[PDB]
């Protein structure tokens, strides 16, 4: 049933790959004021020995690699982003 429930507003990025395109991580306790450094930030909570120097995310798999300057709100996407990832 219902039982009462909490609602959040978070908002839902998927970082997948920009070759197999398949589900890494999925962070939907993201902020919007929030910057693309920030981001990477989360993504290293779960997986430590990944830093942020590798970790690279672009709009699209075939554009160029996203900056700080860049936040979920600013960015071309709405409440659900998404993001690829490319080894380095």
């Amino acid at each position: 049933g219902s039982s009462g429930s909490s609602g959040m507003k978070h908002y839902e990025v998927e970082i997948l790959d920009a070759k197999t395109r398949e589900k890494l991580c999925f962070l939907d306790k993201v902020e919007p004021h929030a910057t693309i450094a920030e981001i990477k930030n989360l993504f290293t909570k779960t997986h430590p020995q990944w830093y942020p120097a590798r970790q690279s995310l672009r709009l699209d798999p075939k554009g160029k690699s996203l900056k700080d300057e860049d936040v979920l709100q600013k960015l071309p996407v709405g409440t659900t982003a998404t993001l690829y990832f490319r080894d380095l």
